[PDB]
DNA sequence: AGGTGTGAGCCT
DNA sequence: AGGCTCACACCT
């Protein structure tokens, strides 16, 4: 039937275990790694728009202490909810399932900013989660698919210097720090 | 054109 | 210190 595996999951797992963080800034950030997803099990012929959004990973603002992560507490009021529609929608199943459906460019920030924009607040943790959506009739349909290796939290600055060394690895665009030597 | 971390600078 | 921001020199 229709499954969605996540692209690279691993690299999204070894974020994880360091845990994972996101920067957003005011401009807007774009996400690294970039969630890119499999898709199987659509009708190739039917026509679909594929959306983002991110939710609440728990209820504790965290903070960093000596090279660890701990909780701190009260949450913040919880950000506005707001989606990104993946700029190839609407399109037919044959296109997203044709090669792995990435949203390289969906950008992160912390204030109200609009025009393709996630507003997350932060030292936050959020999860990324992908929606499907089929309008029609009896073909009317919505599915949602969380993958919990992609979870991260919001941050002004990266915290963890291991995080920001998988970063500068893997990331290209920072490819001109990782002149390690 | 447009994305990346790094320092530096800013207020609390 | 602790969090946020902005120029900047690189990269794509």
């Amino acid at each position: 039937e229709l499954r969605v595996g996540l692209e690279e999951s691993e690299l999204w797992l070894r974020f994880k275990e360091l845990t994972n963080e996101m920067i957003v800034t005011k401009n807007g950030r774009r996400m690294f790694p970039v969630l890119k997803v499999n898709v199987s099990g659509l009708d190739p012929n039917a026509m679909y728009s594929f959306l983002l959004d991110f939710v609440a990973a728990d209820n504790h603002r965290w903070k960093y202490v000596n090279g660890e992560w701990v909780p701190g507490g009260k949450p913040e009021p919880q950000a506005p909810s707001c989606v990104y529609i993946h700029p190839d929608s609407p399109n037919f199943g044959a296109h997203w399932m044709k090669a792995p459906v990435s949203f390289s460019k969906v950008k992160l920030t912390n204030k109200l900013n609009g025009g393709g924009q996630i507003m997350l607040n932060s030292l936050h943790k959020y999860e990324p989660r992908i929606h499907i959506v089929r309008v029609g009739g009896p073909q009317r349909m919505i599915t949602s698919h969380c993958f919990p290796e992609t979870q991260f939290i919001a941050v002004t600055a990266y915290q963890n210097e291991e995080i920001t060394a998988l970063k500068i690895k893997y990331n290209p665009f920072a490819k001109a720090f990782l002149d390690a030597k």
